[PDB]
């Protein structure tokens, strides 16, 4: 029911112990997903599962800098599902991005882009319903 893409604000940006929060649906057939952590135009935490990429299923990470992406970290673990509701969680902590995806860790991603306090929104796109995305402090 939030249009998709979707921008949260991250007000003064991401600190460690900071709680990201997505729910929403993967649409049938669904392509992909991305989740998009910017510093202004840099994406500092680029997280797209991608449904088929030469016939696999894969997640991909990245970083954006002044307009070119750096080195992925790729990831065979793959929990989604077409048409199935998922949460992502994405725990800010001191050295990493945590993933988890329904309850269970996935991946973590270390930091790139050091300036955490400028990592001020969060872009959610791709071929899903989005049901709700916030954030709290655990
Ligand atoms: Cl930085």
């Amino acid at each position: 029911a939030l249009i998709v893409p979707y921008n949260l604000p991250l007000p003064g940006g991401v600190v460690p112990r900071m709680l990201i929060t997505i729910l929403g649906t993967v649409k049938p057939n669904a392509n992909r997903i991305a989740l998009d952590f910017q510093r202004g135009n840099d994406v500092a935490f680029h997280f797209n599962p991608r449904f088929n990429e030469n016939n696999r299923r894969v997640i991909v990470c990245n970083t954006k800098l002044d307009n070119n992406w750096g080195r992925e970290e790729r990831q065979s673990v793959f929990p989604f599902e077409s048409g199935k509701p998922f949460k992502i969680q994405v725990l800010v902590e001191p050295d990493h991005f945590k993933v988890a995806v329904n309850d269970a860790h996935l991946l973590q991603y270390n930091h790139r882009v050091k300036k955490l306090n400028e990592i001020s929104k969060l872009g959610i796109s791709g071929d899903i319903d989005l049901t709700s995305a916030s954030y709290t402090m655990i």
